[PDB]
C-alpha cells in the first residue's frame, strides 16, 4: 500500500502519446502506463498488440534499475505490474538522444555505412523533438541557438548517454543479446538534477540475437518481420524477467 | 609573363565540375578557371551568365588576399585577369564548411529559426560532401567514424572558420554588407597544412546590402530575384575592385 493506482487511472492523463499515457499522482510523481499501442514510421503504421505494455514495462523497469545501480540517475521509482511505472515528474528536454554500437537504421540510410558493421566507438546523436520538422538532426551549436540547452547541459548528457551505454551494452552482451542502438530521453526534475526519463525497452533499442542476429526490437513490427511480442518476451525472458 | 596560361588551357582539365575547371600547372600548383555556369538546386537549375567568373574570381582572389594579412592560410597564389586563379594544389575534405551569423538557407527550413534573425553566435555547420547522399549535415561523432578527418582536425577546422568568418564579417560590414553565412571547403597541401581552398565568392556566400537588406548572392538566381550578375558587381564595387 504506497498508490491508489485503480484510483488514478480514473483520472485524465496529464499527457497521452502514441505508446504511453502520464497520470499525476502528486507535485513530484507521474504514474506511466505502457499502453498496448505500438507505432512505427512516426504514427504512419500502428496496432494494438496484447502483452506489448506489460513487456516493455517490465523490461524498462529492469534497466532503469540496473542503471539506479551503476549510478546512473533515472526517473524510476517503481514497477507496478502489468504495465505500470511510477516515476519522478520531470520536464523533458525535447532531444532524442541516440547512442549507436553497430549502424544501422537512419545512420545507414543517410550515410555510406554498412549496415550491421561494428562502429569505431559508439555514435551520440542528438535529434530535435518536434513533428513540425520531421525530428531533424542537431549539432551542438545548433541545440545551444535554439535554446534547447546549454552547451555544458548537451555535453554532461553526451556523458550519460555514453555511461547507459556501458552498462546496457555489457548486460545484454551477457545474455546473449546485441545492443546495436538506442535511444533515451532526459529531463530536469523539481530540483533541476538531469536524469534518464522515459523508457528503455525494445520499442526503444535496436537488439539482435548474438549468434542468429534475428532481430527483436521494433524494427520486426516497422518491417513485419515476425511475431513482435514473441520477440519482446524472449527479451524479458533472456533478462530473467518471466 | 606568368605560367604559361594560353598553353594550359589547351590540357584537358584534371577536373571540371558545376562552375570550375582545375587544370595541372606542376606537382604543386593548379590552375582554377571560374567558368560562366551558375547553378542551384544541386544541379536542378543552371544556365551561363557573362561576367560572372570573372566577378566571381576577381572577388574570390581580393578575400584570400584579405584572409592571408590575417594569417588565415589558403591556397591561393596569384590572380590572373578575368577569371582564372593560380592556386596550391591540395587535397579536397570531403565537408562543406558552413557558418551562419543570420539565420537563413536550411537552417530556417530546417529548424524554427526566423528567418533574417541575429544568431546569437556564429553557428558551425559541417555537411558531408557526397551526392549520392545528398549532401547530409554531420555531427563530429559521424565525420570520425566515416573516416573524413581526425577529431583534431575537425576542431581545427571549426577554428579556421571562424577566424576566416571574423574577417570577412568585418569586411564587409564596412563595406555596408551583412555576411549572413558562408561555405567554405579544407583541403591538405602536399605538406599536409589544411587550407582554405576552392573559392569564397557571391556563389559561395550569402551576403545581404545593410541597408535595405537587398540580396546579393546566388541566391538572386536560385530565387529568381532579380539581375543576379549586376548584383555580384556591387559587391565588387563595394569591395573596391571595379
Ligand atoms: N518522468 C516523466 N515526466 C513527465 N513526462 C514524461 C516522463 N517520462 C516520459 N514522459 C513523457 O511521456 C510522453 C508519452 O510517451 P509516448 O506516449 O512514449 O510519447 P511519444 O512517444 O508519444 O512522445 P515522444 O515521441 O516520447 O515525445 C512522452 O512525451 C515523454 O516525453
Ligand atoms: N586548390 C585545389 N586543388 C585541387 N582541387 C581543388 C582546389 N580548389 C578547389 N578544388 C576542387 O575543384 C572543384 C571546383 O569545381 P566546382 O565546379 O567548384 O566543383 P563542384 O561544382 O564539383 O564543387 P563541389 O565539388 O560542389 O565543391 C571542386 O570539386 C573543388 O573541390
Amino acid at each position: 500500500m504506497e498508490i491508489k493506482l485503480e484510483e488514478i487511472l480514473k483520472k485524465q492523463p496529464l499527457y497521452s502519446g502514441k505508446a504511453k499515457s502520464i497520470y499525476e499522482i502528486d507535485d513530484d510523481k507521474v504514474l506511466i502506463e505502457f499502453r498496448d499501442d505500438i507505432t512505427a514510421g512516426n504514427g504512419a503504421k500502428h496496432d494494438v498488440k496484447q502483452g506489448k505494455g506489460y513487456l516493455n514495462a517490465l523490461i524498462s523497469s529492469k534497466l532503469f534499475e540496473a542503471l539506479e545501480e551503476n549510478g546512473v540517475k533515472t526517473h524510476y521509482i517503481k514497477y507496478i505490474e502489468p504495465r505500470y511505472m511510477i516515476a519522478k515528474k520531470v520536464e523533458i528536454i525535447p532531444i532524442e538522444v541516440i547512442v549507436r554500437n553497430i549502424a544501422a537504421g537512419s545512420l545507414c540510410r543517410r550515410y555510406p555505412f554498412e549496415e550491421g558493421k561494428e562502429l569505431p566507438f559508439p555514435i551520440v546523436q542528438f535529434d530535435y523533438k518536434n513533428d513540425e520538422y520531421g525530428d531533424p538532426m542537431l549539432n551542438e551549436d545548433i541545440a545551444v541557438a535554439l535554446g534547447l540547452a546549454t552547451r555544458e547541459e548537451l555535453n554532461k548528457i553526451k556523458e550519460i548517454a555514453l555511461k547507459v551505454n556501458e552498462v546496457l551494452k555489457k548486460l545484454f552482451d551477457e545474455k546473449g543479446i546485441i545492443l546495436v542502438d538506442f535511444k533515451i530521453e532526459i529531463g530536469k526534475d523539481r530540483e533541476g538534477n538531469l536524469l534518464v526519463a522515459d523508457e528503455i525497452s525494445p520499442d526503444t533499442m535496436r537488439l539482435w540475437d548474438k549468434e542468429t542476429r534475428d532481430v527483436l526490437d521494433k524494427d520486426v513490427f516497422r518491417k513485419d518481420l515476425g511475431d513482435v511480442i514473441a520477440k519482446y518476451r524472449i527479451v524479458a525472458e533472456r533478462l530473467g524477467l518471466l
